[PDB]
């Protein structure tokens, strides 16, 4: 098994492995470029090639920070604001109708507890997934291994540790429910 | 109303108006400018086409983030710190001798909790207000129709969701009086 | 002592002053740089113009802010992520296996409560450490005077404002004790 | 006719024209993407928008420089080379299998040898055309209304103010032919 | 005080280029060249090059990219207009009139080395002024050499070096440049 | 003899080839890294980088363009001015105190007159050497497969198609001899 590989599963895996490094430089060309250009189409066409998905319609402002990108999947209609940061070594995917807060997070990445294990900088990456029609707000830190109910709320500058039932608002770091949607 | 006015009025707008998506090119322009100067007399010329107003002896760090400028007014002997981010469909006005920290949000946009009035991207606006010598901290976010009242100071990473009043000291998510700094 | 001098040591001082604003304009110089910078080699160079010190084998992600760069010494095999912000008017001391995600902060500066002691942007820096094997998840606050013990632990989105002692999990605004680590 | 009709027949135009200025600009937006541009497919779509025709497995190597860009046309598999000028107020047709060197010129523009039929940059372009097969050494100038014949070959440094027969070796200031290709 | 190093270039005598005078200069010339290239917005190129240049005056227009090394040693009169890719070597002053039109790649070269191999190994450098009167036209891809003055109305041919100061009224071209016409 | 080794050594080859794909896609970016720089020492940095070498006390002067980098070898106390042109498919050979003036352009690259063989861009490298304390003028050519020999001079403007003698100065296009600097 790939290094690469071994982290997209959520696994154990070396960072400085060749083809892990190149897809770090593709994504580094890329942000730099996208981030640093005044021509609206010239950035979706360069983040097509950045994001794993770009769909219809969709937005993404910049500046825009990820670390490898392929791993993300953006559907249409779909709207992101400035100045997010996505820890993209496990895949992202993004529904359809969701809008993304300024200076949202999103880390697939983590850490372990114990000192003794973190000294190699060892790593762990879960997915992250975003169901259609949500909405989250800005300043908000979405943790690893999380999937967002459709239709759902996140407030800003929550820390979301866990899964968000559909139809619903929730708040705070960790959140909590605060209100349910449903008609 | 043009678009435009209805932005800045608190009504549901066109995002893609001529008009609006001419401000937004100014300002996106004005920004990579302003984010990459090294001429500390080049950037405050650049912030006075960027910003509405922007006064005697103020200073803002870069990079600051926003999405058309003129509707922002700064009062004098204010500092704006860095990676700032500012939404400002609708206007924002802040005083004098006013200090904000860094990676601090303004968002005068928000959207409905019913998801199907999201659909279309539908926003609302309406001003943030902060009077003269107020002290914000860092990591802070302000919402909507707010009003930051004077000599009154936010605890970093709060996130104020109604109206600070004066001389007063406030915090938390979302923010509630910790003191009374009356004399 | 010169305004240099004052600012380090934890006394008011002339931010206009000659030799502090010289130090400014070097940092911005080497930061425009590095978060432009698509060659790693280049960028750890630069780096090592930016910093007090970087230790071997140690990491830090573009974009980086700070004030000042020379205050900040860092140790080995530390790795800091992405769109970390650093006032750093006192030195900041960070140690070796320690960890830093992103959109973290760490305020050396503050104000006092009373607005009266704030018109001139009077400001006041007391260092910060971060001892070895320390964990700091993504958008923390770190406030003046802080030291963050040896193996222990912040949760995200914390803010720091007193001493962490060593094997210890913190979290929460102001960040609270959750356990333990030892054994 | 409009002016920008005009101006692909060669006829004069009014340069400040709503039309012509309009050109001018999307011509000095995309020179500075394509010239920037560190992505080749993303470039090779900014040159069709330069471009009047880019035609199939050609190339334009950057930097380049032009005025207008919608007036240049060019053929298939024809390959241009860095750091070539082109002033484009009448139409420049090249063909197929062409080859063009570094820092060559096209000069479709000239002025009057009476000092006072200059005062006000009175300018008057004459369309170039390079037929199929040709070879263009590097740091060339052709001037206005020139028709280079096919398969024909201009020697580095070379100055051409006339119309080259095709099957043809020139060279010189002003060219003259050097020998017969064909055989 | 005593002559500057960058008097000393200034006025064609041997100076060290790499002090800090000179280099602040070099330093400055770098960032506003820059700025200017990249630069999209029309009043703010006209302030940036009023930035770098000594003088540029009225109704006059430079298009980028335009090399330079110094750029206050740079004066440009009312009504000049310069194209693109010209590259300025202006250890000297340059002084350019009214109505003057330069082509596109034309090199203006103020500074000169010895031909004693011996005389050029620490980068020896003298530099001596052009100057360009009103009413000239110079073509593209022209180089115009040190010390060379171009009198008022002439007209200079595509590509071509000039070595030697030119005559008011008058057609030259070819290398070293010659004269082919009388335009008076 | 892989793609990459006959282009460098002067027979036809496939310019679309990975190695050579791989080290046009690094010289670009480094290049425009370089002309984008303000930091003297950073632009320097980053041609080592781009070079295959880059002696002491050298400078090369923005913009600089290339098409492959790590076929030029510059030696000490060299300047190169602004705005030079290097097609270095083959290797490119500069030694110390040398100095090369605005706007000249090298072209270790060519082509046949015969418009039967350039239908696919069939391209042939051959390498250029010049040797110490030369000075290049402005706007010059310097053509394929030739050597300066040292303490030649060549002036402003003109091609270079064959070797020349050390000791010379030499203009014109074709380039001339004009005096004997011995
Ligand atoms: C696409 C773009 O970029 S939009 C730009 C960025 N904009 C945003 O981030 C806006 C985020 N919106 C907010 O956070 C809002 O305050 C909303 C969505 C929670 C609105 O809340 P509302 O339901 O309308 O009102 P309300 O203030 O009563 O909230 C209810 C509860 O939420 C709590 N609450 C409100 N805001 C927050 C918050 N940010 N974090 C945690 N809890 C919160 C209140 O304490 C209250 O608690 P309760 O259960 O004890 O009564
Ligand atoms: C503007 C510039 O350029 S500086 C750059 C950024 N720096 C910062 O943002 C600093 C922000 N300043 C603050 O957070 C400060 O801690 C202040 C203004 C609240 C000072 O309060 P102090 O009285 O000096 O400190 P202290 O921590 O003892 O206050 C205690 C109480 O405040 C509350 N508190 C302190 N910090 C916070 C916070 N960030 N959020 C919410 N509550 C807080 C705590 O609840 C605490 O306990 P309590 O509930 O029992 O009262
Ligand atoms: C170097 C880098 O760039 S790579 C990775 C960067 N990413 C990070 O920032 C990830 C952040 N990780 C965290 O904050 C985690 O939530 C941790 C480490 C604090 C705890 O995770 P776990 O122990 O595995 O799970 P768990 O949710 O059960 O934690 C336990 C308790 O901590 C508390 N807690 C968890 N998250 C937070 C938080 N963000 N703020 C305050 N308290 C928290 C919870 O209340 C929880 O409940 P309890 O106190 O009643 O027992
Ligand atoms: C498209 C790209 O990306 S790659 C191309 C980049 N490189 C080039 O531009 C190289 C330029 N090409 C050349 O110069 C051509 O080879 C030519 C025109 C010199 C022809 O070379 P050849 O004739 O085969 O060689 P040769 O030197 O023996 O013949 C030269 C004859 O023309 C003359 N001549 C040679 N070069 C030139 C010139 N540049 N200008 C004018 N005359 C020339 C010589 O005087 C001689 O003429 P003469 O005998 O009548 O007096
Ligand atoms: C300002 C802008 O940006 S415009 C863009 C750039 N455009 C240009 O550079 C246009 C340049 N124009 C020229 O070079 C022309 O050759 C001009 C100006 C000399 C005009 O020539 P004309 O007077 O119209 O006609 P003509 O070609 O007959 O000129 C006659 C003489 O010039 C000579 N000549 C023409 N071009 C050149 C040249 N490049 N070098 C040397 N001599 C030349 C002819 O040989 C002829 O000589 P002769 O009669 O003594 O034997
Ligand atoms: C490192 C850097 O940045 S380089 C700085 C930029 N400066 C330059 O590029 C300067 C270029 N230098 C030249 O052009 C010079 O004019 C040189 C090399 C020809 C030297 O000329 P000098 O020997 O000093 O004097 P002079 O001008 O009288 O030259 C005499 C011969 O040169 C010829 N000549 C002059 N310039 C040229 C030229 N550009 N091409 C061909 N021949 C020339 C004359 O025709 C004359 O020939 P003749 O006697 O056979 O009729
Ligand atoms: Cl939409
Ligand atoms: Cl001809
Ligand atoms: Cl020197
Ligand atoms: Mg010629």
């Amino acid at each position: 098994m790939s290094e690469l590989e071994k982290m997209l599963k959520g696994e154990h895996f070396d960072g400085a492995s060749a083809e892990i490094e190149a897809l770090r430089s593709q994504a580094g060309r890329l942000k730099l470029e996208i981030n640093q250009s005044l021509d609206e189409a010239e950035r979706y066409a360069l983040q097509r090639e950045l994001f794993g998905h770009l769909g219809h319609k969709s937005c993404v402002q910049p500046p825009f920070h990820c670390e490898f990108g392929k791993t993300i999947r953006i559907g249409d209609h779909t709207f992101i604001n400035m100045n997010v940061v996505m820890l993209d070594g496990a895949p992202i995917t993004i529904g359809d109708h969701v809008l993304i807060g300024p200076s949202t997070q999103f880390y697939t990445a983590s850490h372990s507890l114990d000192y003794r294990r973190r000294q190699a900088w060892e790593t762990i990456c879960k997915p992250i997934v975003i169901e259609d029609d949500v909405w989250i707000g800005g300043n908000v830190v979405i943790n690893q291994g999380v999937t967002i109910g459709a239709r759902s709320v996140v407030a800003a500058n929550s820390v979301v540790n866990q899964d968000v039932p559909p139809d619903t608002l929730v708040g705070g770091t960790p959140a909590r429910i605060l209100r349910s949607l449903k008609d």
